[PDB]
RNA sequence: GAACUUGAGUGCAGAAGAGGAGAGUGGAAUUCCACGUGUAGCGGUGAAAUGCGUAGAGAUGUGGAGGAACACCAGUGGCGAA
């Protein structure tokens, strides 16, 4: 039983994973649009963010959580309907934080497509 | 052969620079390894499947290993014969 805790938002253009945890990081709860039986196209709408969030937030409120600090993280665009989603739910988001990983000029990416 | 100082160079006084070689050091990120929390998918596509996952993955926290490259600055900006 736990009240504060962090929600991290994984919104790739595939899936949208939410995971909820205490301050320590400590896993509680978490949803994906996959869990919830989206597939393929579906997963990356941003409604099956929405979706996403709400189920993870549900699981959470059981442990009895009040405020969520959300950190996005991914170039998906699922971010803005799950952390609506969770307001909608009643836990109060105090901030949003993007922790997209930037490298400072590391690995080589993967060849561009030639779509 | 003898003069001259503009070319060229030297002296003296300043200026900028990813110019080069060598030796160190630093932060981000990817991957891998260990551990805590935690559960059923993750990944990928135009759509799928192969693949990975209940042997506990992906997500998440701490620490560690190693290799490569140096975000912002950064600019028809600089330096170099290329």
């Amino acid at each position: 039983n736990i009240e504060s805790g962090i929600a991290h938002i994984r919104s790739t253009f595939n899936n949208t994973i939410v995971t909820i945890t205490d301050t320590h990081g400590n896993a509680i709860s978490w949803s994906s649009a996959g869990a919830l039986g989206f597939r393929g196209s579906r997963k990356s709408t941003p409604f099956a963010a929405q979706m996403a969030a709400e189920t993870a937030a549900k699981g959470s409120i059981e442990h009895g959580l009040k405020t969520l600090e959300v950190t996005v993280k991914g170039p998906g665009s699922g971010r803005e309907a799950a952390i609506r989603a969770l307001q909608a739910a009643g836990l109060e988001v105090t901030a949003i934080r993007d922790v997209t990983p930037v490298p400072h000029n590391g690995c080589r990416p993967p060849k561009r497509r030639r779509v």
